[PDB]
C-alpha cells in the first residue's frame, strides 16, 4: 500500500525505521552530527535496534536525544539496555512518565513483561538503572528545539494511558502519536481502539489532535508511517472507531452479555496482529481491562 511504508530503513530524507515495524524505533537525522530517537521499544529488541542505529550512525555519541510517548512496557523497554551505548543522549518524557521509572513497582511490571518476550537462552546487555536515566522532563505545549530543521511540540493526550504525550512536527506535518489513535488494523485499515486509562480523556485528546494543521505522516506506536488520507483522517477515525466499540458494547450488554464474550471476540479478531509483542494472555486482559473503562463511563 502506498499510504503505509512498512519496511525497515529510510522512510523520509530525515527519517529512518530501526527494528521491527511491530514495535519500531524512529532515528531523526537533525544535522551534520546529531540524531534523534523516538519511541523506545521492547527491551529484547536492543541488539536490533542498535544493529540498525549503527549502519546509520557512524558515531553514537551524536544521538543526542530520545523522544518517549508513554511509560507502557513496549514503549520504554530499550532504555536502560541502550543509554548505556549512548553516552551523550537525553531521555525526554512527560512528568508522568519520568514519575513512572521511579516506581519500583512500575518498574517490575515493565521488566516482567520485556523478560517474557526474550527468546530462549537471549541474554540483555548490561543495563543502567532505571531511576538513573539521563532524563528530562517535558511539558504540555513545549517546543523541543532538536536541530535548526526539527521543532517538536510535546502535547498532551492522556487516555490510552494517564501520561501519554504525542510529539507533532509542524514543518513537516508530522505527528508521532504512540498509542493515542489505537492499533491501526493493517487488513482492514482502520482504528482498532486502545482506551486503558479513561475514556473521555481518550476522546478529548483526538478532538484536540483533530485541531492540528492537516497531516500528512502520521506515526503511532506500532505498524509504520501512514500518510495521505490515512494522515490527514487519523485522528477523526479514531474517535469514530471508539464510539463505534462503545456503541457495539451497548448492544451486548442490552442483549444481557457479560463484558466477557465481546472481551473474546475482540481477542480473537484483534489478537493476531501483535502476538509477537504482547505475552499470551495480556491481549486479552487488556481488552477486558478497555471494555470495563467503557462500561464504566458509559
Ligand atoms: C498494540 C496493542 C494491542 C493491545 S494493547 C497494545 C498496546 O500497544 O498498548
Ligand atoms: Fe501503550
Ligand atoms: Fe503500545
Amino acid at each position: 500500500h502506498m499510504l503505509r511504508l512498512s519496511a525497515p530503513g529510510q522512510l523520509d530524507d530525515d527519517l529512518c525505521l530501526l527494528g521491527d515495524v511491530q514495535v519500531p524505533v524512529f532515528l531523526l537525522r537533525l544535522g551534520e552530527a546529531s540524531w534523534a530517537l523516538v519511541e523506545g521499544g521492547i527491551s529484547r529488541d536492543a541488539e536490533l535496534v542498535w544493529a540498525d542505529l549503527c549502519r546509520w550512525v557512524a558515531d553514537p555519541s551524536q544521538v543526542h536525544y530520545w523522544l518517549i510517548t508513554h511509560k507502557h512496557y513496549d514503549h520504554c523497554g530499550l532504555l536502560p539496555y541502550l543509554c548505556p551505548r549512548l553516552p551523550n543522549v537525553q531521555v525526554l518524557a512527560s512528568e508522568r512518565t519520568c514519575q513512572a521509572w521511579k516506581s519500583e513497582s512500575a518498574v517490575r511490571v515493565v521488566e516482567r513483561l520485556n523478560r517474557q518476550l526474550l527468546r530462549a537462552e537471549q541474554r540483555l546487555p548490561e543495563a543502567c538503572a532505571w531511576d538513573a536515566l539521563p532524563v528530562r522532563a517535558v511539558a504540555d505545549g513545549e517546543w523541543l528545539e532538536l536541530g535548526p530543521r526539527h521543532r517538536l511540540q510535546v502535547i498532551e493526550a492522556h487516555g490510552h494511558s494517564d501520561d501519554h504525550v504525542v510529539f507533532y512536527d509542524v514543518r513537516r506535518r508530522r505527528l508521532f502519536c504512540g498509542d493515542a489513535l489505537g492499533e491501526f488494523d493493517e487488513a482492514e485499515g482502520v482504528w482498532r481502539p486502545l482506551v486503558f486509562d479513561d475514556m473521555e480523556a481518550y476522546l478529548e485528546s483526538l478532538e484536540r489532535l483533530q485541531r492540528l494543521p492537516t497531516l500528512l505522516q502520521l506515526i503511532p506506536g506500532h505498524g509504520g508511517l501512514l500518510r495521505g488520507r490515512l494522515a490527514a483522517d487519523g485522528a477523526e477515525s479514531a474517535y469514530t472507531e471508539c464510539l463505534r466499540l462503545c456503541r457495539r458494547l451497548l448492544w451486548r450488554q442490552s442483549m444481557g452479555e457479560s463484558l466477557d464474550e465481546l472481551s473474546e471476540e475482540l481477542h480473537r479478531a484483534w489478537g493476531g496482529q501483535s502476538v509477537d509483542f504482547l505475552p499470551g494472555e495480556l491481549h486479552l486482559g487488556s481488552m477486558r481491562r478497555m471494555l470495563e473503562i467503557l462500561s464504566r463511563q458509559a
